[PDB]
C-alpha cells in the first residue's frame, strides 16, 4: 500500500512501568489528532527482542503515515532505519547519532541534577540514584546530571547498582528495606521513576525509616500521585498528558514537510505544587 | 461496505487517575496480534458527545467491530449498533432485552463481600463512595452494599456528597472534614482505587489511622494501593483480563457467534497484599 492511510501508528513496549499513565499521553495524541482526519492505530511489541517487528511492518506493509516511537537508544536502529526508508516520525525521547528528527522530551539531566540540589539543601550528604536500564538514552542524561549534581553541590554518593527503574516492584521493595537496615545507608535517594519510589518508600517505612525525617527523597511522576499519601516526597511532575499533544503536533508537521529541526522540544523539570518547599 | 481489519475501542478522555487504561489495551491487542485486526483508539470527551464516535463509525464504516465501555442500563449505543449490526462488546452490563457479547466485573459481589469484611473487621458504621448514578455498574454496587449492610447485621453511614468522579483535592477535603466530625463512618467501601487514595490522604490528615480508627475496603484495576498503605483491605479488577476477554468475545462476534454465548463475568479476588 501506498496511498495516504490518515493512519497514525502508535508504537508501545507492553512493558512499561506500573504509574506510566499511559493512556494520558495517549488521550494527548488524539486530542491533536481530533482537528484532523487521522486515526490512531496503536501497536504494541512486547520486549527488546522484537522492538524493530512493528516498524519493519509498518514499513513493509505501508499501513501508515507517521509513527510515534519511545524507549530511544542513542544509536537507535529504529531511528536510523525510518530515516533511510523516508517514514516520518517522532520520538518521545532523543537519539545521539547525528541524524536531526521530531522529537520531545522530558529534562532528564535538569531533573536529575536538580535533584541533587533540593536533597543538599535538605542537609542531605549520601546520595543514591535509581536509574534506567543503562542502554536508553535517558539513563545517561540521568546519569549525567546526578554526576554533576553530586560535584557541584558539595555531597558524595551513595554507591547502588542492585536495582534499575525496570527492576520488579517486589524486589525494589525488598532491597529498600534491607538498605536500611544497613549501617552504611544513604539519606537521601533519586528516582527516576514514580513507579520505583512507591516500592522503595514500602521498603523503607517497613524498616522504621521516616520519610522526611531519616532519610528524604526526589521522585519524577507522569501524574500527580505520590503526595495524596506520602506528603513529604520531594515531587517533579513529567507533563505526559503535553508530551502527547507535543508528539501529534510535530509528527504532524513532519508529514507536510517541516523540517525536524523545526519539531523539537524539552520540557523541563517542574516542582510539584503538593510537593514541600 | 467492505472488510476493514479495524477494531475501534472507544474511550471517554475522562477516566480515572488509576484506571491503568493501557493495561485493558494491551489486553485487546495481545489478542488481535494473532489476527489480522488493527486497534484503532477513538476518544470522545464528555457525556454529550458519547454518541459521536458511534455515528462517525457507521457513517464511515471505518472498523468491523467496536468496543465501549461506561455502560448504561438503557444504552444508546447498544441500541443504535444493535439495530445497525454493528459488531460490538461493552465493558459493562446494559438491562434493555438486548443480548451482546460483554465482559464485566462482578460489583456487586464485591460491594457485597466488602461489607462482610468490614463487619468482620467489628465496624458497625459503613458508608460507600459510588460512581454517578447513571452508569449500570452503580447500581450493581449499590445493590450489593444494600443486601450486605441487612445480611450482615451493621448500618449504613449515609453519603450523597461525593461521587468516584468527584475530583481527587475534593475528595480528599471531604475525607478530612468526615474523620473530624463527631459523627463519622469506622468504615469505607471504595468503587475507585484513586477515590480510595484521595480518602485516606483527608483520613491522615485528620489524624486517623487507617486500620484501627476505621477500616477501607478498595477495588484497584492494578495492585498498587498496599505498597504504601498496607492496611488497605484491597480487591483486584483484572483490567488485563478484561482486555483480553473483550477481544476474544468481538473476535467471535465478528464471525457470526451468538451473542448468549459471548457473555462473562469476573469475580472479586482479595488482593495478596491485602491483610488477611
Amino acid at each position: 500500500r501506498t496511498g495516504k492511510t490518515n493512519v497514525i501508528a502508535l508504537v508501545l513496549s507492553v512493558d512499561e512501568e506500573l504509574m506510566g499513565f499511559t493512556s494520558q499521553m495517549v488521550f494527548g495524541i488524539t486530542e491533536v489528532l481530533a482537528t484532523t482526519q487521522y486515526h490512531l492505530v496503536v501497536t504494541p511489541h512486547t520486549h527488546a527482542k522484537d522492538s524493530m517487528v512493528p516498524i519493519r511492518y509498518i514499513l513493509e506493509t505501508g499501513s501508515a503515515d507517521g509513527v510515534i516511537i519511545s524507549k530511544i537508544e542513542p544509536n537507535d536502529p529504529r531511528v536510523r532505519f525510518m530515516t533511510e526508508r523516508k517514514m516520518p516520525f517522532v520520538t518521545h525521547g532523543r537519539s545521539d547519532m547525528g541524524i536531526e528528527h521530531a522529537y520531545h522530551d522530558f529534562d532528564n539531566e535538569a531533573y536529575a541534577y536538580e535533584a541533587v540540589e533540593r536533597l543538599a539543601q535538605c542537609g542531605r550528604k549520601r546520595i543514591a540514584i535509581i536509574v534506567p536500564p543503562s542502554r536508553f538514552a535517558f539513563h545517561d542524561h540521568a546519569r549525567k546530571g546526578f554526576t554533576r549534581g553530586i560535584r557541584d553541590f558539595g555531597v558524595s554518593e551513595f554507591p547502588l547498582d542492585a536495582i534499575t527503574i525496570e527492576t520488579p516492584l517486589d524486589k525494589i521493595r525488598d532491597f529498600g528495606k534491607r538498605l536500611m537496615q544497613s549501617d552504611d545507608r544513604p539519606d537521601g535517594i533519586v528516582s527516576i521513576s514514580g513507579s520505583s519510589t512507591i516500592a522503595l518508600v514500602a521498603g523503607f517505612e517497613a524498616a522504621g525509616v521516616r520519610i522526611g525525617k531519616d532519610i528524604d527523597i526526589v521522585s519524577k511522576q507522569s501524574a500527580e500521585f505520590l503526595n495524596w499519601i506520602q506528603p513529604q516526597i520531594h515531587t517533579v511532575n513529567e507533563d505526559i498528558k503535553l508530551a502527547g499533544r507535543e508528539l501529534a503536533k510535530a509528527l504532524l508537521a513532519r508529514i507536510n514537510g517541516a523540517p525536524p529541526e523545526t519539531l523539537q522540544s524539552v520540557s523541563r523539570p517542574v516542582w510539584s505544587s503538593m510537593a514541600p518547599k
